């Protein structure tokens, strides 16, 4: 669960730096809707208030960086989910650097849970293009699992 895309978590730890109150990092619920704008979008106190009154629960009444990508992954939808793919892979990606254990990856497909049932993902990683034991490129899995 790395949320949105390491670049795009990139820019916005910087966001999250700019407002730093606990010298730490973390941000207070009223700072939050100005980072919000700093990182290029421009959110309204509404919506920034609804988030706002659920992780008003933490225990401090804070947002730590982590807390401040789940409510901006909700304004955002995510990406395009190939990001949270490709990782998914790697998760496993022993040193090899472009291929990954059968086996394994049918877990992965179980996590991400798309719309291939197993009976979908067998006809797939029956013919994922192997050829040692059961080693497949995951590169091409992460792409193939779109196709047309």
């Amino acid at each position: 669960a790395d949320q949105l895309t390491e670049e795009q978590i990139a820019e916005f730890k910087e966001a999250f730096s700019l407002f730093d109150k606990d010298g730490d990092g973390t941000i207070t619920t009223k700072e939050l809707g100005t980072v919000m704008r700093s990182l290029g979008q421009n959110p309204t106190e509404a919506e920034l208030q609804d988030m706002i009154n659920e992780v008003d629960a933490d225990g401090n009444g804070t947002i730590d960086f982590p807390e401040f990508l789940t409510m901006m992954a909700r304004k955002m939808k995510d990406t395009d989910s190939e990001e949270e793919i490709r990782e998914a892979f790697r998760v496993f990606d022993k040193d090899g650097n472009g291929y990954i254990s059968a086996a394994e990856l049918r877990h992965v497909m179980t996590n991400l849970g798309e719309k291939l049932t197993d009976e979908e993902v067998d006809e797939m990683i029956r013919e994922a293009n192997i050829d040692g034991d059961g080693q497949v490129n995951y590169e091409e899995f992460v792409q193939m699992m779109t196709a047309k």
